[PDB]
């Protein structure tokens, strides 16, 4: 029993974190087979960061301008290329710890595990959700640029996030492993505001099912509501609209629990209109929207 | 910026998780050098679990009664011994992935990372605190017995918890790595109640410092309080008394923030008396007590 923000075992990814340096600019890189992937921003000098032209800057560099350190082992760069906002450094040694991996992009609302790294050394691991506005409320300090998010399925690591920058609000923006940003952001040292965010409704409902599975039932009621009467209130509270697909993915939890999906929605209507009144659910005084149905099914029984 | 429940990189520990089976009983073990440590409960059959005498059960066993699997590699048991509630199985192959490690016990109120393991395969990692009543509000399912909590300091893994069982309330109990239980519990399949818990005050204060370090200051006030009037208001909110150690440990945070420790105490008193009023701190609507001063300094 119990329910926590659980991340995937980070060992397989620790085996790939390295340090990439160009001039005095330095950040984290990901070593897979004989390629090191890192944010292209590393090729920028302090004065280039404001308004860079990455093609123009990359032409002016050579393979020996790129210092790649894996622990104390200096890898030799033998090739370089740009793939959107990510730089690919071909090196003479294939990472022997290279796991089975895939480069997959994730949907807003999907969760993933973040391995916070600095100078090539992992320092922490935690769970994040892709916000509907394509940012993530992460935990990053200066020097985390280049850390990766990932998921693991049957021994295969699907890397989905490369960290790039922190926005004014304190949330974080980044790319997938092909260098395509999540959301309307560019790798440029300029003020870029995060869009208006929303609450991931399917996630809240899955977390409520986890609560019932774990003994918290005070939020339950006998009421019911239509999928449309609930959508009207959710919109009032800046919640994402609930489709009938979202209902289908919630099916298994409705079965194991025996609480109709619409009944949970009526309880959520209830919770959004009366608050909580000094009560808690799974130890939280807010409605948590960063647990997917997959997360619940995995950690719960 | 940002603040989350961050665990330590679990790779060094994933390299040591193995599976231990005795009869039909099976659980997780920790393989370091040529020793595999696991809950001694594994020597129990279904019928011994209720009221065991582990000395009698252990004398009746031999080395070839212990099947140890690391992947598809069967490790061979060459010796066995009991270390309080921990079983030690000496095997003929030393773990090549053995990191620099230590066996350390933790005080109530300290945190650590948990690697949830099943049949020898790790499945997740998360942060936990040793509660004041010597339980942990963890996340464990059947088969997690033998998973370990741990801390990492400069490549050195301080193993501090071996998971043993789940109590009626949903809390979890276990031992240190020498087999000495945390709190008033025994490795016996019987109803065992968790004690009355209290909220970790020094930790709450550290989390509020983290909020200040991250820009949220609405909870601050100009009032001040003595260590004694604040301890009185806390004890009524089921908060732990704040010692002068707990005050000194917060010094660095008070300094980098410029908020007197007693000034937090006045703000925490106000928060405990008026609640939060639909407001939040670091994304939480309640007072978090599972971040230590060290955790905050590490993340901030
Ligand atoms: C707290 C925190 C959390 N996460 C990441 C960070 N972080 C960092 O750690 N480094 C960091 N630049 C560096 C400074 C270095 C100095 N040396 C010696 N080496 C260095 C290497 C790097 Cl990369 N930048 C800014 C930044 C990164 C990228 Cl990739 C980008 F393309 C544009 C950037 O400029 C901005 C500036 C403002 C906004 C806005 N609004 C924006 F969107 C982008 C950042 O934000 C910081
Ligand atoms: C959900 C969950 C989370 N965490 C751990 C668990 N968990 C488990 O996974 N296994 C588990 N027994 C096993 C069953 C097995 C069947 N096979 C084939 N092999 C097995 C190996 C084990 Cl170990 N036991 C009970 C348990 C463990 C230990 Cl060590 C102990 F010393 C006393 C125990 O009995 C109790 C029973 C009740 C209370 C109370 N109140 C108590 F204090 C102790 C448990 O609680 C379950």
């Amino acid at each position: 029993s119990g329910f926590r923000k659980m991340a995937f075992p980070s060992g397989k990814v620790e085996g790939c974190m390295v340090q990439v340096t160009c001039g005095t600019t330095t950040l984290n890189g990901l070593w897979l087979d004989d390629v090191v992937y890192c944010p292209r921003h590393v090729i920028c000098t302090s004065e280039d960061m404001l308004n860079p032209n990455y093609e123009d800057l990359l032409i002016r560099k050579s393979n020996h301008n790129f210092l790649v350190q894996a622990g104390n082992v200096q890898l030799r760069v033998i090739g370089h290329s740009m793939q959107n906002c990510v730089l690919k450094l071909k090196v003479d040694t294939a990472n022997p710890k290279t796991p089975k991996y895939k480069f997959v992009r994730i949907q807003p609302g999907q969760t993933f595990s973040v391995l916070a790294c600095y100078n090539g050394s992992p320092s922490g691991v935690y769970q994040c959700a892709m916000r509907p506005n394509f940012t993530i409320k992460g935990s990053f300090l200066n020097g985390s640029c280049g850390s990766v998010g990932f998921n693991i399925d049957y021994d295969c690591v699907s890397f989905c996030y490369m960290h790039h920058m922190e926005l004014p609000t304190g949330v974080h923006a980044g790319t997938d492993l092909e260098g395509n940003f999540y959301g309307p952001f560019v790798d440029r040292q300029t003020a870029q505001a995060a869009g208006t965010d929303t609450t991931i409704t399917v996630n809240v409902l899955a977390w409520l099912y986890a609560a019932v599975i774990n003994g918290d039932r005070w939020f339950l009621n006998r009421f019911t509501t239509t999928l449309n009467d609930f959508n009207l209130v959710a919109m009032k509270y800046n919640y994402e609209p609930l489709t009938q697909d979202h209902v289908d993915i919630l099916g298994p939890l409705s079965a194991q629990t025996g609480i109709a999906v619409l009944d949970m929605c009526a309880s959520l209507k209830e919770l959004l209109q009366n608050g909580m009144n000094g009560r808690t659910i799974l130890g939280s005084a807010l409605l948590e929207d960063e647990f997917t149905p997959f997360d619940v099914v995995r950690q719960c029984s």
